[PDB]
């Protein structure tokens, strides 16, 4: 195998696989859409605890996204700095 | 392997790793969803703060969006700012 | 590798990679058809609020829409203004 | 590559994707059935509005239908005016 | 390629497609089986209202329904009316 | 090509189409278990309207039923009525 | 191709078959589960009714549990009875 | 092709297939699961119905178990008693 | 073929068979997770029955534990007692 | 075959293999987010029991965490102590 | 096989694999949403116990974080520190 063919196959396969691991970000999307319609509805029932509210769903959502910053990482890290391509050449 | 055997497989794979990471928008679509449904039900019970009900849906929404924004990044980085191309001829 | 290999290959996983980003609109189908039953809950106990109710309603779901519009748009992309075919040469 | 060759692989990846978008329709079908629900005790409380409750209720249904209709308009594309045939010649 | 092998492909993609297709079906199952759960709640509740329960449970399901259908044309479409036969030549 | 290779090709994609079919089935079981559920406790809660409420789930359920029932049809066309082999030789 | 090259590929494709069809059983077994719920919740508010709650327990989960007999039956002809041999000569 | 090939191949896709199959038993994880949390809820409310209820529980989990069982079959047949063997030698 | 490739094939195909029926496992996380939250709720309304409760949240959350050792059984069997082996050489 | 490519197939299919296990952790994740949920609402209503409620949460989450373990130990394996290696001469 | 060729194999498919882990990240991101969502509710409702509760909301996301943790580490380890290429040459 010459080396294009390589770089070829395992940029493809990395490609893939950036794609498969961003398909996480469906969780954080529906964590926190709850998290958001319980601060919406507890707005909703003390409409000047607003600040509190808000700040504990921000807190709260961050934490849930913490596993969809951990794919796009690893997307980026398969699309722009992709650790495979040193072991081919 | 010739240069444009080597594009296109690395853009095909591409085309579908694109693919893939969109498919993480059906979160944020379910997340947003409830958040809406709280607001309606809301806005019904309380109309004295329909202001600060909406303000915080809209906010909370967009919280939960962000997931789908990066997959859409990814998405768009793929098809349109390939950083695959570059390492191949 | 000729042009038309190149092009066909590109284009067939193009085809795939489209499918599978629709495949994220069932999120907007779930949560919207949430927001929807919270807005009939809402006017079966507030017919007086139904105006504010609709609005609503209407304004979540447009916003639980978008990444349902997202993958639209890459889908359109990768049939109609295909971004790979110009880096076939 | 011959041309036969081309339009197969590309029709029968067109097949495949238009397959995978229809999976979309699932969350319609489970966001509608809930507002449906919510319609059905609605009516079972407040019968002599049943007017509308199901006017809200199709409504809310129908903006949920929306990305079952995306999927059905890609696949149909895919089907019966495919754009990727007129780029292979 | 002779016009045989085409054939073949064309339809071998186009069973898995409409495989794929079917899976939409899932969504309205538990989407009606909810409506059903809550038209059964309502009998038991408001037994008078029979009438109207089941009129709008119908009304509501068949709704739903719709996007189980969709994959259904598109699967007897992919089988018994193929549109990529006639794009071969 | 010769005329086995043909049918093989096909039935082969038949037998995985005719599988993904039947995954759709997993909608009806969660949908009409959540129908029992609601009767389970609607029986035991109103035992005067037992008849009514048996009544309103199988029909609630049947309807719920249709597009495992539709999966099932294709799956068996698929399986002993199979339509493109007539067009092969 | 040879007639064994043809068994062995429609076959090996119809143990996937038979495999995908099956994944269809974790719908039964989340909504039976949930009416398993309801029945315990139900036995527990009320042991006067024990006899009732189990029989319309068991009535709507044999219900529930039909699209899981479809797909064992499908993966039983699959695997026992294969429906594809016969074509091949 | 030559026998062990045959059975190689078919082997392969049968070890495939029962990994498929064995996806199921999700579905029995949670139904079982929530009868499990409704039974916790329920001895706990109602101690001296302790044993009527666990007797509920573990019935109704059964039930639930069944296609489970299902797919352990199907997977222990394509891997100890495997149907296709004799149709390729 | 030679024994070598037989193996080769068969033992890779039995990786992947292994890691899909892995995948079930998600149910009993989702289900016995379930059980615990409801546990927890029970134990703050009544810490003095906190043994009684725990006694039966253990119960439950082994019965719904079953389909995940399923599932690794037959990953342990295919990966260190593998079946298919004795039929090839 | 040699003995480079029999280990390349195999140790390239486990790898496969460990990603699909370790899919499985997504139960647990949600399972436990549910138990830390009512954990929160829990120390909120009595404080007085914050000591059970913690202690019940955390058992109950070790519980739910144990089919994400079976996955990793899978993973584990494949990655540094494949048996399948052994096997290949 | 030379060893260029195994290379590429072997991390072209861990390149899925690890992708295929990162998937699990969805259940994380689901269920800390889940608890972020109470700990709104609870903050709202209980002001003054704001401390105790964003405490158990962090401990408990913190445990149902740890399966999110396991794909990434295996990811990390596919990615950096691959374990396969020590077996080839
Ligand atoms: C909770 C927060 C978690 C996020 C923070 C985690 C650590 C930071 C990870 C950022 C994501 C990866 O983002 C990516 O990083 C790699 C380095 O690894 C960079 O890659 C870099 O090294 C390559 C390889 O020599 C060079 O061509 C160049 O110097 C640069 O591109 C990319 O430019 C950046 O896009
Ligand atoms: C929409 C905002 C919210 C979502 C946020 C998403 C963040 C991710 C965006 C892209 C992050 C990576 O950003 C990317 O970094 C690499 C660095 O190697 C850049 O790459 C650039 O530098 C490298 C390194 O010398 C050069 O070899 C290359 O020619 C040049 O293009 C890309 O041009 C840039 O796009
Ligand atoms: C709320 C988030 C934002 C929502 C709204 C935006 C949704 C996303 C829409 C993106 C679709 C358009 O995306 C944009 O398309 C044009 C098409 O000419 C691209 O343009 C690119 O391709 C053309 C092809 O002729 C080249 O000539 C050009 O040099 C190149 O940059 C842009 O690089 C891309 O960024
Ligand atoms: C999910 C991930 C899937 C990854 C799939 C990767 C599939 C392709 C692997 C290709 O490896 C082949 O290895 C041969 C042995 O190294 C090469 O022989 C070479 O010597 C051969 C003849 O012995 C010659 O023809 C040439 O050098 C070339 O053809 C050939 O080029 C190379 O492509
Ligand atoms: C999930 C994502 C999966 C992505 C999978 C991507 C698989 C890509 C396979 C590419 O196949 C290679 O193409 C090379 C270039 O054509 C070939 O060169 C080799 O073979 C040619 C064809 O025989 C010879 O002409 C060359 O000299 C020789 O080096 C090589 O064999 C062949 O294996
Ligand atoms: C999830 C997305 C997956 C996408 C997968 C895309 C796979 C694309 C495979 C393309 O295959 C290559 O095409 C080249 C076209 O050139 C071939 O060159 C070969 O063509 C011949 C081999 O077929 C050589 O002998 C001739 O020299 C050469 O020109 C090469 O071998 C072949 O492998
Ligand atoms: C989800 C979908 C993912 C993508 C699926 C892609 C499937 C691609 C199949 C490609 O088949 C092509 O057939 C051509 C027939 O010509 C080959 O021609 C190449 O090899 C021939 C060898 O004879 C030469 O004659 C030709 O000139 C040369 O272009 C070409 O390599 C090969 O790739
Ligand atoms: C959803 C996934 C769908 C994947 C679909 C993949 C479809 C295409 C398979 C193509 O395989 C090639 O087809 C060529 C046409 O029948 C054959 O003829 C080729 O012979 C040469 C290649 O050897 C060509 O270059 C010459 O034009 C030709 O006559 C060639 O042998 C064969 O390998
Ligand atoms: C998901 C669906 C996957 C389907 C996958 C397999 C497709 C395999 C390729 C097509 O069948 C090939 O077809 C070629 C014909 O198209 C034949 O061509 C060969 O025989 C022909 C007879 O006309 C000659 O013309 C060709 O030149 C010669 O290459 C031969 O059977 C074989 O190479
Ligand atoms: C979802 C997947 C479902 C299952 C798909 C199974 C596909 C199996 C492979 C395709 O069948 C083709 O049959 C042709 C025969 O019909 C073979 O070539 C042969 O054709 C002749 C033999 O008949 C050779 O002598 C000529 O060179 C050649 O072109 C060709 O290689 C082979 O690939
Ligand atoms: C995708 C999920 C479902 C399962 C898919 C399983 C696919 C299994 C493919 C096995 O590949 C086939 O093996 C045959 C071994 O014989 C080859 O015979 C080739 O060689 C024989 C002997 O010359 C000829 O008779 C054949 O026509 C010719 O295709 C054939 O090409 C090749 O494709
Ligand atoms: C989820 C989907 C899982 C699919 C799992 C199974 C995948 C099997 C892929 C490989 O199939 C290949 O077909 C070749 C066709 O030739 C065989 O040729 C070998 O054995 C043949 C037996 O006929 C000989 O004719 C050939 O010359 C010799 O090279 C080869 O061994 C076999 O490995
Ligand atoms: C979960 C899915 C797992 C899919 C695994 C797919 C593995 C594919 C491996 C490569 O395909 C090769 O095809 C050759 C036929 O074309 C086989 O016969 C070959 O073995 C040698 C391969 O070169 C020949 O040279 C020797 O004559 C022969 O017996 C060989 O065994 C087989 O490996
Ligand atoms: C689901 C994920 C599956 C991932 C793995 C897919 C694995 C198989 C890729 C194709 O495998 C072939 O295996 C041959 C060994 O069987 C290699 O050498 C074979 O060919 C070489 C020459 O190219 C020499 O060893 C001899 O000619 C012949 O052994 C050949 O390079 C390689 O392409
Ligand atoms: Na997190
Ligand atoms: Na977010
Ligand atoms: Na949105
Ligand atoms: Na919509
Ligand atoms: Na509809
Ligand atoms: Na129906
Ligand atoms: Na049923
Ligand atoms: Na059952
Ligand atoms: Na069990
Ligand atoms: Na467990
Ligand atoms: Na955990």
């Amino acid at each position: 195998m010459d080396l294009l063919t390589a770089k070829t196959i395992v940029l493809g396969c990395s490609a893939v696989g950036a794609g498969l691991a961003m398909i996480a970000g469906l969780g954080p999307g529906i964590g926190e859409g709850y998290a958001a319609g319980k601060a919406v509805e507890s707005v909703a029932r003390q409409p000047e605890a607003r600040g509190s509210i808000i700040s504990t769903m921000i807190l709260g959502q961050a934490v849930a996204e913490s596993t969809g910053i951990y794919s796009l990482v690893i997307a980026l890290i398969l699309l722009y700095a992709n650790p495979f391509l040193s072991k081919l050449g």
